């Protein structure tokens, strides 16, 4: 299926600077022409405009940091996602901070009986207003997309929830707050933390994720955040915690999602270039993307 | 159960300054902190008080440096250990080399009728003064504990031997001398070099370590030398040697440990600030720590 | 004087992509807070908008890379930088490539009678069509703004040439093209080459360059490119040139030339985040900026 | 068996130099004194003579770089190893670039009714002039010992082929060029890649590698190049690809090799003293040397 | 003259732990050794007791961290320095933060009519409760010793002020707070910030540093923080700051000092392990100690 | 004047293997291509045959390690250089330990009625048997030179002395043994320690030297050992020592006896590519090399 690009210069769903220039460090990597060698039909849609944030004292939200421009950049999102499903083409969102998960999802949802989701990440991003600890909305894209949270991103696109939770499954996953953990326990969230990682192996984990979904899923949404690598691998994202998924794990992932063809849609966030070492994150995101779209080393 | 926190300032195991600066690095790491979060009565009952080596000249032996001052040392740990155990409280040791190994179970030992032993380790610890290489005690205190050496460490506490080889599980060994491997041959001792580690995997090394001390002992002992795990996460060690175990099978160790509730008593050792990078070493103890004790990331 | 920055996100002129990212890199160094602790009226007036290259063999020049798209980058440049110096503000241009040099003294150099630059550079940039080794115009803003090159270049802003050989002085040299070197030797150009700078001491060095000037200019341009900087202190840098000047010495070049008040325009380009470590060079940068702009350790 | 060392310095089957330094790098690794301590009885038998190459434009072919000196060298190299197995000795060869496996295995395969071979490396070394991207003859050697190449190569030792498709087996692989996917999958050569040794385990690989070839080979050759490690751990080599191979995964296989006791013959290649950390990657060699050749850590 | 070395454990001056751990990281770099070397009778007098803060809430002042506990500290290091000075030996004490140069002081100055300081140090530490930024009372020691601060600090020893303004000379400065630069300024303090170490070179800094204070005071105390040399050189300090003085400057200085004969008492401090690599910053120390000491290299 | 180039892969005077490789490291950093560019007739006469060293316990000396293969190469080296000599080329030696430059010296000095030495190292390398600490013999060339030590060393080439003390100069020292400060001391060796080099300025201490040996010299051989750079600049070297001189120190040095035109001979030693860092030793050395041969930057 053709591929569509759209990147996403966001940085309003945290604090570091610098995560908004991920889109073209991506494209810098090579990402256009790593994908046409695989004999695609690539086009690239640019990006999504996004606006800036206004005082903090003078606005809304601390519990929800930046909320009015991050509800209309992924309202735009959401939109341009959409047509490109439309269209018929595989959306492919490069991030920006993981806050664009909530448009990529409520442009791609709508399409689906039942969209299936992939959370590779170190986190959960399931907080809202009242359980995150940073008020920071990168947090809760995950949360927001199930239908909890403030109704400027629960309501994005028009409708919710985005999934459900049975359709949902967090891989990597070695830092959840409090709130968090309590919300995948009682959604019921399939989660593999990095104990389950390290216990079962990562084939075991994927062969697993896979049955899983393709059991009860007609599409399945990969939202890839590169902090789900150790830092020694994917040194350049804001948010990184060591013990982290090697750089082999993650390619054995993506060949297994690539054979088995479920992967509907996909979004590589949080990459900073600013935070980077020569543009390594970038690299391995593109690397990484190579593997999805079918790249086989025999 | 309560944990009591004792230091032991000793470097006389061996010959590497600045050993004796691994409970401080512990403590800086925030061992203290980290516990009280798990909802921990925590307990830091200072540092045991280690006398200063004789002269080298008129010293007892070449092959058993410093012997009078790791002994009496190792008297004093062996009863403030035991009073802790008397207590009713989890005795969690800092080193300090590990020839305090021989301290804390002989403080810990008298009160389990079958005393299991994990000694986590890049060596087997299992020398003597006519198979040691060096005549540093810091290779002896397995061997010592199990009743084979010089009296004046066999019999700390007033007793001996304080467990049997059939109790003792040896993990991510990579470095036996030719007595050593004689010994533990012969003693029958359980063991898991990185060959097995390698071979086997983690998890399965750990599955069959607790269920065959779980069906032996009535207590478990956890001794834990930071050389088991690979130079690049632990540097600062005074015996480093390549090819160890990484920063997440430790991990997984210990929740596997935690999981089966077996560990009675508890020791960190080795952890030498002087070798290391910015206390990595005493970090990475301290984070072991918080998941033996408990921590899980789901 | 009130400062006005102009971002240039320009890498038309050379290969390397990412310097285009350098004004915003700058930005997140924290250009402007910096600015304006030394109480002054700062104010930035965006990016200049930079078109696309259309294909090497669809287009005019190899020899001149990117010739179209250059020249009307820099015509652009050319009219905001002329328009800040009409309202009597200080020109601070972010770039982006050395190519912009030719925009930023097209627009500054109208305003004086006779106008002095300062080439901060481990190269000459100093080559013409004929001349250049790589047909990268980023290799060629000064010789363009002496009048020498293709006419689509020296006659940026409707004028040339801006201004003459005995009013340029390059500090730091390293790397100079034969042509390079037979352009500066026959146009009497003043040069202090690494050579001259390791022989005289910066101090000396910078003393020189400031009577120099100061002798017969009635304004000095600052023209810096962190390439001039050794790698080690400014790694993010498309051509980088080991042996150049340290952190310290271009803190005392800027210190001193803060002092003697000559500077009445200045440029900070070739910062490209992307062959960066964490962005060291855009922080380098900022820094300079915050001796250049009057701050003192005293 | 006694074994005999026949070092190549060959750096004429590729472009960077240096190469031609690997064997006595490894030699000052301590190769001798390493395998003197397993009890060998260990001989040197010095350097092959290797010649220059002639002029490029005087060369026959540009997809078969100093094809006349590679096929010179490799006929001596053949001759040398030829007499150590008629002396009932076990040839161990120190390269150099991989180009002189051509020559190790004419001298080798003579003598047996079925080598076998164990290709431990990152890429396939199955291309021919009509297939090879870069006209290099190290990435050449398997094809032509298996009869697919220049006569010049395919005939040394006067015979071809050298060994059969059937019974090879190649073991990391994580780069091939389209022509040796094609190559590999007709021939049927057995292949695993990095995509099964992620997800079958080191384990498993090295169980069925041996079972396989245990079961219709009279003899085993292993042909190891240090690329076939991950850079991080072997860096001084002139192909390097990333996610490769770890330190432990390759003593574990060489450990179950030398369990199997099924190398009959062994050459270790691309040793670049030049391209190297402090020697690293020749101490990898000769450490991994040390587990073939029988030690273990119990 | 004998030496008499005097540990100071120390901590409490800031909040970086680990500092405590500087004196013994000195003693395990070889400081005895080192100085024994060049013939000195030298002797280890320990080190001083040093206090647990009270809590922080039920302190006086958070303008003056911990200072009951600093001030005692101190008492004690001041009697300690006194008695060594009234014995004719010269005193050195090792750190610790800089907060026990108010004790180094309170015990040498009662001795001299003009005692001189020379502060070795990137920051001026002329802070006082109404002027410092943290409330770290180890950015107060310099003006608590001239006379300015909490009593508690400026009458250590039971007198004061220590020093005259005239006859301190701060080298390597690169980091003052408004209060401490106008401090400077009225007091009319004598320093050379980096800007003049790098515009007259540290030879002449040091000439007219000697130089100077040889003709106004009868004894010179040297009072050095490592901190003053640039964090690639000495990276284990709480407080770095880039741009600073190199390895060879430092011995420089310390060469000349020696050669000058001016230095009655000294003092090195901040250094922490905790922060360093591989104690690389108490070598640095020790070397240092080892030029002011004597050590020549003709 | 045409340059012939003689490799000597001498590694007999010390004891760390790999210094024999030296030859080869610079070949491959490009030192025939380097000069060549400067137009130079560059003539390459391949190495010097070195024997291998007697058994240790059957040798002359333990202060005289291989003492014979030492002399028997030095009698070969300073036939070659002796020939290139009457052939009007300079000779341009490279290394290989610093013990060759007795046969480099014992080739060239009889050509001359005085010869001046510059010794650009990091030690005096004055030592005799009498008073060497390791009876390393590449402590020794240059006391061996002005005819101090074993007569197999002294009478290479048939006479002695080869210079004389008033016409060394040695530049960058910053290690002697007692014996050889002696030594210098009563033979009234010129000496510039890195006391004067910090103290001076590389610049004058050049230019006193040019001045000096010009003033009293007919040639002047340039005798570099990479270990006079600092090891940052330098790693690979067998006896490295910190606080040395810089990578522009060095070319600064360089271009300095360019511009006088003194140097007559030359040899470049130590390199060891084994216990390097990608061969940036090697690199440095032709780097060195070209300058000294007259590149010039302007
Ligand atoms: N997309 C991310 N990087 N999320 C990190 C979230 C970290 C933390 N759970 C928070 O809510 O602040
Ligand atoms: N299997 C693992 N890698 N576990 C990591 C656990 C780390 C630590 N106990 C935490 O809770 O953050
Ligand atoms: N606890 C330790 N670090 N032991 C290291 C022992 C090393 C060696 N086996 C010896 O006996 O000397
Ligand atoms: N499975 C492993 N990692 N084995 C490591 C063995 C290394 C080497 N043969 C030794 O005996 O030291
Ligand atoms: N602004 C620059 N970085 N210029 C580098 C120019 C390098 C070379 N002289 C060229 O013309 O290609
Ligand atoms: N004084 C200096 N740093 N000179 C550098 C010269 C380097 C070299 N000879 C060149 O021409 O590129
Ligand atoms: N022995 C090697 N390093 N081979 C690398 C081969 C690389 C590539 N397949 C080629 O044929 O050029
Ligand atoms: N299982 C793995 N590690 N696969 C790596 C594949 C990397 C990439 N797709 C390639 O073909 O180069
Ligand atoms: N001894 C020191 N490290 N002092 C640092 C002082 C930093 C700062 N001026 C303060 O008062 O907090
Ligand atoms: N000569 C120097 N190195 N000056 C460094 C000054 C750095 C900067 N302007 C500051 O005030 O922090
Ligand atoms: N060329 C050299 N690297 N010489 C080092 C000499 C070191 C010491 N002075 C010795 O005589 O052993
Ligand atoms: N000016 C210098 N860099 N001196 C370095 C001296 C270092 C030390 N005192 C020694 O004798 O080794
Ligand atoms: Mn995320
Ligand atoms: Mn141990
Ligand atoms: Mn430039
Ligand atoms: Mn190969
Ligand atoms: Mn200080
Ligand atoms: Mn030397």
């Amino acid at each position: 299926k053709p591929i569509s690009i759209i990147g996403v210069p966001m940085d309003l769903g945290q604090t570091r600077r610098g995560v908004d220039m991920g889109p073209s460090a991506m494209r810098y990597a090579g990402v256009i022409e790593r994908l046409e060698r695989l004999h695609y039909d690539i086009e690239d849609l640019g990006d999504i405009p996004i606006g800036k944030a206004e005082r903090l004292h003078e606005q809304g939200d601390s519990r929800l940091r930046n909320l009015k421009a991050v509800a209309e950049a992924n309202e735009k999102l959401a939109a341009a996602v959409d047509q490109v499903v439309q269209r018929g083409r595989f959306p492919l969102v490069l991030g920006g901070d993981h806050s664009i998960a909530i448009g990529t999802l409520a442009g791609v949802a709508k399409h689906y009986e039942r969209l299936g989701v992939i959370w590779y990440d170190a986190h959960g991003d399931v907080n809202t207003a009242e359980t995150s600890p940073s008020g920071n909305i990168h947090g809760m894209p995950l949360a927001a997309s199930l239908g909890f949270g403030h109704p400027a991103l629960t309501q994005i696109g028009g409708y919710s929830p985005k999934i459900k939770p049975e359709h949902v499954v967090l891989i990597g996953v070695r830092s959840l707050d409090e709130g968090e953990k309590k919300f995948i326990r009682e959604k019921g969230i399939k989660i593999y933390t990095m104990h389950e990682v390290d216990r079962l192996g990562m084939t075991r984990v994927m062969e697993e994720t896979i049955a899983y979904l393709k059991e009860r899923t007609d599409g399945v949404h990969l939202s890839l955040d590169l902090d789900g690598l150790d830092p020694s691998d994917a040194p350049g994202v804001g948010t990184p915690v060591i013990g982290g998924l090697t750089y082999r794990e993650s390619h054995l992932a993506m060949e297994m999602l690539a054979e088995a063809q479920i992967i509907t849609s996909a979004e590589f966030v949080e990459v900073n270039p600013i935070l980077d070492e020569r543009n390594k994150t970038a690299s391995v995101a593109v690397a990484l993307m190579g593997s999805l779209f079918g790249e086989k080393l025999m």
